[PDB]
């Protein structure tokens, strides 16, 4: 699939997580892969802001935000710098509560990639950089119930 989707189960109200993945700048807040993105004009919240990982390295990773929806809990950014061999990348953040004590974390990433190299994308991409994140995420919440095994 060319179109990955992955989902978590984090002890807490829906809304408590999208002051935490919502922000797209403070991203470093949950996410440990993040080694610090810079976060270039427009501002984090209105369509348009970029976030440059790293900023100084030879391995940097440049992203930029396409529209974000504050109430619905839906953030949608593209990379305009992408490492990974892609044509048109697009990814949306959507926290979907369960209960009021229970939400489900959905991280999606779509983008227009080569049979063999898309197939590798899904471990590396999905149960690499998202697997590690949303769960390190449902961890940090397991403060309300339980913590569960790290990725």
């Amino acid at each position: 699939m060319a179109t990955l989707r992955r989902s978590v189960e984090v002890a807490a109200p829906a809304a408590d997580v999208w002051t935490l993945v919502g922000d797209f700048s403070a991203i470093h807040r949950w996410h440990p892969q993040v080694s610090a993105p810079t976060l270039r004009g427009a501002s984090p919240h209105t369509p348009g802001a970029e976030r440059v990982f790293g900023a100084g390295t030879e391995e940097e990773l440049v992203e930029r935000l396409v529209e974000r929806d504050e109430s619905a809990r839906r953030l949608v950014y593209t990379m305009p710098d992408p490492p990974f061999p892609i044509t048109n990348h697009r990814a949306v953040l959507e926290v979907v509560p369960r209960d009021d004590r229970h939400c489900t974390v959905v991280w999606t990433a779509m983008f227009d990639c080569s049979p063999e190299t898309a197939r590798e994308l899904e471990s590396v991409i999905g149960d690499g950089v998202f697997a590690v994140g949303l769960n390190a995420l449902a961890e940090r919440y397991g403060r309300l119930e339980h913590h569960h095994h790290h990725h």
